[PDB]
């Protein structure tokens, strides 16, 4: 029983490393929806927002709804309150403090941004030194988020063969960002989990301890 998780820097945004590619957009390049600020829930989850439908985040200076824009989840870091918990064979995990509804933004998978060469080198080093460092999540080819050295609470989310959350790739301020969203209603106090199918089957000493009835037995 370790009382505290391994060291890492709690950040609020992805941090690039080495020769990885980063993209940005000036306020002028960000898409503009046709929501009004007088709408029931402008750019909201139940709204007909053009930007929301296409998984584009509105910018504060660009949106016609102004400050009443409800499509700024990633930038404002609008996460349901969560708590890190300790399980048996799964170790540290994440549960939420309030009920979460289906489709709702849960968190952003944040970390050190690395290219594929760098990721492969880290995994090879981990496998040789027997380190359980699988905080790597692919954005696209040659861009991988490594939440091992630095990340936010999303790194505490465990893998589940029957997950209650899923990753969705959104465009925010000119670049791709990985959001965690609920696939069903989640009662407060339930462990937040997602399906980790973004890497290789490097399951040497690791085994699927999700507990789901459809468990295939591995993580890759
Ligand atoms: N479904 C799981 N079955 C067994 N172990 C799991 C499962 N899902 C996540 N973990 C743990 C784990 C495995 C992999 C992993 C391994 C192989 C893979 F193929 C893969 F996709 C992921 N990367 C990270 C973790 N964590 C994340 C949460 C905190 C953690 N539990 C922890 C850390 C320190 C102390 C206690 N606990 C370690
Ligand atoms: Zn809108
Ligand atoms: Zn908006
Ligand atoms: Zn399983």
């Amino acid at each position: 029983s370790e009382r505290k998780p391994p060291p890492y820097k709690h950040i609020k945004v992805n941090k690039p490393y080495g020769k990885v590619q980063i993209y940005t957009a000036d306020i002028s390049e960000i898409p503009k929806c046709n929501c009004k600020p007088t709408d029931e829930n402008p750019c909201g989850f139940d709204s007909e927002c053009l930007n929301r439908m296409l998984m584009f985040e509105c910018h504060p200076q660009v949106c016609p709804a102004g400050e009443f824009c409800q499509n700024q989840c990633f930038t404002k870091r609008q996460y349901p309150e969560t708590k890190i918990i300790k399980t048996d064979g799964k170790g540290w995990g994440l549960v939420a403090k309030r009920d979460i509804r289906k489709g709702e933004f849960v968190n952003e998978y944040v970390g050190e941004l690395i290219d594929e060469e760098e990721c492969m080198a880290r995994i090879k080093h981990a496998h040789e030194n027997d380190i359980t460092h699988f905080y790597m999540l692919t954005i696209d080819k040659d861009r991988i988020i490594d939440a091992g050295p630095k990340g936010n609470y999303s790194r505490f989310m465990n893998h589940s063969c029957q997950p209650n959350c899923e990753t969705l790739k959104w465009t925010v301020n000119g670049d791709t960002r990985v959001g965690l969203f609920a696939v069903c209603d989640i009662p407060a106090g339930t462990e937040l989990t997602f399906n980790y199918n973004l890497d290789c089957l490097g399951n040497e000493k690791t085994v699927c301890r999700c507990g789901a009835s459809n468990c295939s037995g591995f993580l890759g």
